[PDB]
């Protein structure tokens, strides 16, 4: 019941596509799925990877309150641009900012609350970070299978 939210096929499929047609662009929709956080902070963030954290489940970048990108593969540096992103969609397969919706879909499957999937994809709308990181852990769990 909501039309631009993809399906797991069309994004398994985007993933190949780009995998196919290369290892950085394949990285970056990788991440973009694992996090649901914006193309210009994805690409923000693989060019300092080195203050990225990562635990036994999943990792965290934080951003700059504060956000952190919510990921599971570690980040190696990766220099694409949002220029060599449009290049290979107008070859092509699901928009990246697409991903993010199918992103927010699922974690609200997995019962997710929404104020809490704002923050993990970086939206203003225990701790907050440690419930964050549980909830989101769900999404990693549901993910990697």
């Amino acid at each position: 019941a909501d039309i631009y939210i993809p399906t797991l096929e069309e994004i398994k499929r985007t993933l190949q596509l780009a995998k196919d047609y290369s290892e950085n662009v394949y990285f970056i929709y990788r991440i973009a799925l694992e996090s649901g956080v914006r193309l210009s902070e994805i690409l923000k963030v693989l060019k300092e990877p080195e203050r990225d954290i990562c635990g036994n489940d999943v990792c965290y970048y934080p951003l700059s309150g504060v956000f952190y990108v919510f990921h599971i593969t570690p980040l190696k540096r990766v220099e694409v641009t949002k220029w060599a992103i449009a290049d290979f969609e107008r070859r092509h397969a699901i928009a990246i900012k697409y991903f993010r919706k199918f992103v927010a879909s699922k974690m609200a499957e997995l019962s997710v609350p929404l104020d809490i999937i704002d923050f993990i994809q970086g939206r203003k709308p225990v701790s907050l970070f440690g419930i964050a990181k549980e909830q989101y852990k769900k999404y990693a769990e549901w993910l990697k299978g």
